[PDB]
């Protein structure tokens, strides 16, 4: 049981280069409009405290530098929606994949596909945290780098890199440009919302390690939902919803765990620790694997 | 905060077809004018429990062998069997194929693999050899086919082609020349995966990474020989290093001005003694499946 991302292929053939003066990062070729981070225009003396309506008036279309592999694009017009430029170019992605964008919910994750200069190097998958923060993988560079979903062949893009905290956890926004968080795209210390540990997620997660042969940390006791609630929050867990518990059907029903003895599980994990033991080789409990991962991957 | 991170994969994505012999249907790889697949697609289930491949080879023709890219058929014009890998030549050259090679690797190489079923790509993660010669991979039914490769500017390196699971769960395959990794053979027999050991030469570049990060408390003031931390890292189930190894770190060892055998003295200690209650990289455990390319390939911002 691996953290799996989805292929970046269809991502891949959408990835260009945008520089202005001498700001470089990626930006998303769909159809004939690349969205890439606004801050693109900014001087590094601008990111400091940035005006950006001010800012984006002063530029043309000629001060925009749109490179696809070794290939210029002409810049024929551009637009702000938020957080994210829109240049639209005189030629279309014929890669362009069938598309969304989508706003993802805190707990959910998705694929990230991290690029230098146009060109992808990595990806991984993440998860948006209930302090909507994402624990990623980003230096110099990577903004305009976007976070995905691919169901039957059409790319749902999430997620869009604007910026790294002092604490080495990242911020960004869904492709209108709202950020996730409340975070904004200036060079200032900023701090996160205190984080919490996605319940359904270590509970999915607690499945798949039964599905793979491991069951030491079940247990004969039994809890109501209100009950594990209680404890999950004094452990600075999300609750759990009857949403939540549904969600879990599939994963019960194949295991023959109730979700509830699961719960009393998790609590027992939570109350006596994991006492220098392993699940899935992890010391610590996971709550980056959605259901819904667990499912894909285990069946 | 250090993540395990799998090469682009949309290279290897372009490459993927489904080959199916009558009802028995995997994956393979194509590249110029050839599809390269595992041989067990001859084999009806029952074939699987004791199969004479050469013989199973003789009866069947290229009109036997459906290969597909999506729904769409290529002719097979030539078959041949080298080692456990059928080569189907077809009359179509891949237009997506990329620039490269096939490699063997050695225990602690890591490698990116893309899941396939039905030829259709499923997901990608990483993955290390281990030193018992088995993957710690994620494969359902219809997987096999799937591969395993790494990427240098632009050229892949095949390194992996899925076959089977063994019982404790964990996987094995072959080189793109068909040749298991370990002692494992295509046939639905009982095996076993061997004792397995830690790679020593991993951990250490899991250490240097700390070391960057500004995470050092466990640099020690000694050193040792390498012959003198080889003979002591078995006793701890510890791979020994090789030479080769000791060169691969070269590079960390420069960044850090850490010596490597200074940092091999620094792991004995905590084979001995070490951890207590303090973490590396927030972790309790050693980290054994980032090589040293790994972690400069994840600081560094490579293609
Ligand atoms: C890291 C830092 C001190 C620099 C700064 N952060 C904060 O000022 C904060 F603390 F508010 F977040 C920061 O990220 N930026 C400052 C400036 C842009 C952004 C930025 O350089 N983005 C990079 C895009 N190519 C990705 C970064 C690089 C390192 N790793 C990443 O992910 C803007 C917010 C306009
Ligand atoms: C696990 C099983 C008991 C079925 C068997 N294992 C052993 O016989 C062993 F234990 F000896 F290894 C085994 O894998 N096979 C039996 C038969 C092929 C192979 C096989 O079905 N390969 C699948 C390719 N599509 C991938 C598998 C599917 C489940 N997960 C995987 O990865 C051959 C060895 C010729």
């Amino acid at each position: 049981f691996r953290k799996m991302a989805f292929p970046s292929g269809k991502v891949e053939g959408c990835m260009v280069q945008v520089t202005c003066g001498t700001t470089t990062l990626n930006g998303l070729w769909l159809d004939d409009v690349v969205y890439c981070p606004r801050h693109v225009i900014c001087t590094s003396e601008d990111m400091l405290n940035p005006n950006y309506e001010d800012l984006l008036i002063r530029k043309s279309n000629h001060n925009f530098l749109v490179q696809a592999g070794n290939v210029q694009l002409r810049v024929i017009g551009h637009s702000m929606q938020n957080c994210v430029l829109k240049l639209k170019v005189d030629t279309a992605n014929p890669k362009t994949p069938k598309y969304k964008f989508v706003r993802i919910q805190p707990g959910q994750t998705f694929s990230v596909l991290a690029c230098y200069n146009g060109s992808p190097s990595g990806v991984y998958q993440c998860a948006m945290r209930p302090n909507f923060t994402i624990k990623g993988s980003f230096l110099n560079g990577s903004c305009g780098s976007v976070g995905f979903n691919i169901d039957y062949d059409c790319v749902s893009f999430c997620y869009m890199h604007h910026m790294e905290l002092p604490t080495g956890v990242h911020a960004g926004t869904d492709l209108e440009g709202n950020f996730y968080g409340p975070f904004v795209d200036r060079q200032t210390a900023q701090a996160a919302g205190t984080d919490t540990t996605i319940t359904v997620n270590v509970l999915a997660w607690l499945y798949a390690a039964v599905i793979n042969g491991d069951r030491w940390f079940l247990n004969r006791f039994t809890t109501t939902l209100n009950d594990f609630n209680l404890v999950a929050m004094k452990y600075n867990y999300e609750p759990l919803t009857q949403d939540h518990v549904d969600i879990l059907g599939p994963l019960s029903a194949q295991t023959g765990i109730a979700v509830l003895d699961m719960c009393a599980s998790l609590k027992e994990l939570l109350q006596n620790g994991m006492n220098g033991r392993t699940i899935l080789g992890s010391a610590l409990l996971e709550d980056e694997f959605t259901p819904f991962d667990v499912v894909r991957q285990c069946s």
